[PDB]
């Protein structure tokens, strides 16, 4: 809603105000004011879906008696902790000394973000520890993701449907999906670690929806103009493809996948055509909607169905 | 450090690796962990280890001698263990920016949370350790910016070259990871939380971690290559080292105007007419007055040590520092 996305942006200011100008540092002045600088130009831009995730997350978790302004702007806190991560990956993935030296000190300054509001509650043990355990996970899908490349070339024979699984799971939807959901489990005093571990299985799910969407829209979406091919990246489209290719439509792979020539990039999106990856897009997307949702009816314990179809819609509607 | 001390340190470092790779987790994945392992091994457990042995030494002192368990100075070495890991990420990542990659960094670092979360969870120092980690990891970013400000494209901003600055550079860059967490961490594992004792602690461990930034610095520059094993190449990556700031402070306009063309370029004779006019400028005698003013200054903040402190701790350190 206009209202939730307002009072969410209202939050960052005050966030700023807290890393940079909160009387700390007085020798550095410099290095402060160029990092509130930092931080306005890297993390309110643009769509802020983990972060609004984490307020939906909570107000749809917490019982509605205790659902108060002051608890909704903790969640939206939170909110900005998991924008804070974002922006530190999206840099990192942008740049790949000062810049990258930028990411690690947007990642560090979460956690001061949480000392500041939740030291003195229950819940501040259980975040602290989901955040350094994401952060440990999300590394490991990096180097999953860093082990399907050899120089500057695609390692093709790497190029599993288990691994890209894997990839995803780690790299992107723990800390995309997992992460805000379990911040406003903890915000709502949800410490159950099989409720947990029923909305992890269904967040890796969608997560893996979200991403070869993400992927099939790279190549066949209408203008970002996608880079995946050229870049060698480990897409759902390359996986599929070197699934069903004979020899010969292997070998185009081979010659062609993470090469930067522009018609190298026409080559594999014409094999993609050809291979009938928009079909075979198409029914993975109907049934998995399909499966994903015969999961949310199977969810027992006090998780609300409502909060899971709510994150389905916005990723499949 | 005594021979125990060392073997005991050296036999942890085996179980971390195991805990963060080969304890039943990650099932899915082994390639990464199996790597992971790699990588550990290959960065964390090779040279002298004086940050993670200090944390161990910081403990056996602070603590109340019936205390001192097998059980509890094994955490000692644990945490050691962890200063490590950030070291180990520090010193890789200063070597990428002069095989591994900036992930392997951030992975090695991240994994020490989960060291901490294993075996100290649920004890009272749990929480002011961790957050004593992420409030080192924001003061070190904070410094690691300060020191690249001091560059401008390619080329020093010799302006920028103030003592003031040197200073703050060397204490949020290296002397709070490098001096104030291990004793922080010792005092935190002996239960001694009050704010006092960590402060009088801070006042001499950064008077410590300047004369040791200080002295690396002039040998840099002055040091045998022979005797140190490293050839010195802070005047040609045009550092904000002692030496340059110094140089600064006692040079004419004339000599001022030398460190304008010739600081940080990488040709070897501008290395020799930068360290002729350092040799002009008398920084060596400069430096052999700093020494002994420095050293008794930190050697009577010692003796001044209260809050029920124990001095012998500070002076173990402040002598290996001076040797
Ligand atoms: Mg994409
Ligand atoms: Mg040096």
């Amino acid at each position: 809603s206009k209202e939730e996305s307002r009072e969410f942006m209202a939050i960052f200011p005050d966030i700023v105000r807290d890393l940079t100008d909160a009387g700390r540092h007085t020798d550095i002045p410099e290095v402060t004011k160029r990092f509130a600088k930092v931080l306005q130009y890297n993390v309110p831009t643009g769509k802020k879906t983990r972060g609004l995730s984490t307020v939906i997350a909570y107000k749809m978790l917490e019982k509605p008696e205790n659902l108060t302004p002051e608890n909704v702007r903790l969640a939206g806190i939170l909110g900005w902790c998991v924008e804070l991560l974002q922006a530190s990956l999206l840099i990192m993935d942008d740049l790949m000394f000062l810049a990258i030296n930028d990411c690690l000190h947007v990642e560090s300054s979460l956690y001061s973000v949480l000392r500041k509001y939740f030291s003195h509650l229950p819940c501040y043990v259980p975040i602290i520890e989901l955040f350094h355990d994401v952060n440990f996970k999300t590394n490991m899908g990096q180097s999953l993701d860093a082990l399907c490349m050899k120089d500057g070339r695609p390692i093709l024979s790497q190029f599993t449907m288990k691994r890209y699984s894997s990839i995803v799971k780690y790299k992107t939807s723990y800390y995309t999906f997992q992460l805000p959901v379990s911040l406003g489990m903890y915000l709502a005093d949800m410490y159950d670690p099989e409720q947990h571990r029923q909305a992890k299985t269904i967040l890796m799910e969608i997560g893996e929806f979200f991403q070869i969407q993400d992927d099939f829209l790279d190549a066949f979406g209408d203008s970002k103009v996608g880079t995946d091919i050229k870049e060698g990246k480990c897409s759902w489209l390359a996986v599929v493809a070197l699934q069903r290719s004979n020899p010969a439509q292997r070998q185009i792979m081979e010659e062609h996948y993470g090469r930067p020539e522009p018609e190298s990039t026409q080559i594999i999106k014409n094999l993609y055509i050809e291979l009938g990856l928009p079909a075979t897009f198409a029914v993975y997307e109907e049934e998995s909607f399909n499966i994903i949702r015969t999961h949310i009816h199977q969810i027992s314990k006090g998780l609300p169905h409502d909060l899971f179809f709510k994150i389905m819609k916005k990723i499949y509607k």
